[PDB]
């Protein structure tokens, strides 16, 4: 039962809306933090390890209805969207889970206004940041999952910091997904492939679903348990194309700036609960 | 709106399942393909217009086991039900104006099963293409094998190789029938061709792009899955169309395969033609 127990009533809570950016709170030192507990105080589901997803993907959907909900620019969900992921990142650690895979930029993304892809770039270049020092006091690992062309240098850039600063870490692994598309990855693999067979190093015939799994950008990631997606929507988007091939699917209705630790432990409840189904 | 007209009340029906094989029925001739016998119920298709519709469905086809053990039965007649069940569902698309339709009969996973299993299956998928071919054919059905040759049956090969070229010039729906199918294992085929081509001088890598692999998967005609049905309650993509499906929408239908009709592949369309499109999406 891989559970963190529930915090002392008292153990700092997240996430405190009343600044943007929120500020994540001061934990007593340990080793890694044992990250704070919801504002609610509720704790995480009793859940056997032998039923628990190890690896979840999040496609963080509904940002832009729930900032028009409240007449806002798309950008303010955005900037909810930030707790939100900090949020899930405790939750998961409360919970037990040891990967996590966001879907923080597709490469469909580029049809956006370029307006709005600066932002994002920005955002999500300032997000790693702000948070790289809490995410390694957590004991997340983060790096960067994603392709090279036309994604800002200094977004690749922000994130092999943090990388190399959390390398060491092993209490979650956070795969960072920034211009990030299934077929595309699949595609780089596929060159890389044919780079070392133009080489000589490699023969076609010796080929095979593992040669494609190791020449993938990031070959330890390991196969998608649970993916999930917010705002009712039930398409994998070319998320994770590849690792989730054998994945359950939970499509929840919430919108992303609403979610919270909750919900991720909902649908991990659920997932359990087909262990057996 | 492609769907075709209610048929008169008296044009024949489709599945009487009161006997195995299931009878399907004689028809009127056209000039052209025949128009398919409507369903039992004689409900028609809905309206769907044409920009609403799905172009390609894909229907994994689950729960022909647990339908035959809730009765009691031997899993294999759960499997033998699902047969009719698999044209039905050819009648209800062409019904309803869907113009390819892939099903997923055999899965890469399925070799983990008994042996004994695993012959019925081959076995079974071999016999219902030689029943149905000629009846497929009849409906202007294009239909062909989708998969890995690795391990599959050279009898299951030759008996969907046949009906390929006996439905070749057929454009009314086309069916991709998978078998011993997985995605990544069809990626794979298509990386080993392309290095291949590379090893040969005839590609260079730097020239690889997305539709490089699209036009080196087995059948590199078959556009994207818009609509990804699942039945019997299985909430996952279990690597089908895995290239394919990767913008498609999912409905996870609850029905197990054997008690499933045209009317829930409707109904699933209808689901589909509803659903808001969103910023970007095909
Ligand atoms: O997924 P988002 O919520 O960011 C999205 O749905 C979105 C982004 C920005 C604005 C909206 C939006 C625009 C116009 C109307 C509405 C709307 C919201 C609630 C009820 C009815 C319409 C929502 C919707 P998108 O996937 O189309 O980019
Ligand atoms: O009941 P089974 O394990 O034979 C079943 O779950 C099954 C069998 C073989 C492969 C997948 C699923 P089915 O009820 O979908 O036929």
């Amino acid at each position: 039962f891989p559970q963190l127990p529930p915090a002392p009533d008292d153990y700092p809570t997240f996430p405190d809306t009343s600044t943007w950016p929120v500020v994540f709170p001061e934990l007593p030192a340990a080793g890694p933090c044992r990250p704070p507990q919801h504002t609610s105080k509720a704790a995480a589901p009793r859940i056997p390890a032998d039923r628990l997803p190890n690896h979840v993907a999040i496609v963080m959907d509904g940002n832009g209805r729930w900032a028009t909900q409240r007449g806002l620019a798309r950008t303010e969900g955005h900037k909810m969207g930030e707790a939100v992921v900090i949020d899930i990142a405790c939750g998961a650690i409360e919970l037990g889970i040891k990967w996590l895979s966001l879907y923080a930029f597709s490469t469909e993304n580029w049809k956006r206004s370029p307006e709005e892809v600066r932002f994002l770039m920005g955002f999500n270049r300032d997000v790693v940041r702000r948070r790289r020092d809490t995410l390694k006091k957590l004991g997340v690992r983060i790096r960067w999952v994603g392709s090279r062309p036309r994604l800002w240098r200094s977004v690749i850039n922000e994130l092999a910091v943090a990388e190399e600063m959390t390398k060491s870490n092993d209490v979650i692994t956070i795969n960072y997904c920034v211009n990030y598309g299934g077929r595309t990855e699949i595609t780089e693999a596929t060159r890389e492939i044919a780079r070392e067979v133009a080489a000589g190093r490699l023969n076609p015939e010796r080929i095979t679903e593992s040669t494609i799994a190791r020449h993938l950008q990031r070959p330890d990631i390991p196969d998608v348990d649970l993916f999930l997606r917010t705002s009712g929507e039930q398409r994998s988007s070319n998320f994770m194309l590849w690792q989730a091939a054998y994945a359950e699917y939970i499509f929840q209705d919430k919108l992303w700036p609403d979610y919270d630790r909750r919900d991720l432990w909902a649908a991990c409840e659920e997932y359990a609960s087909r262990t057996r189904r």
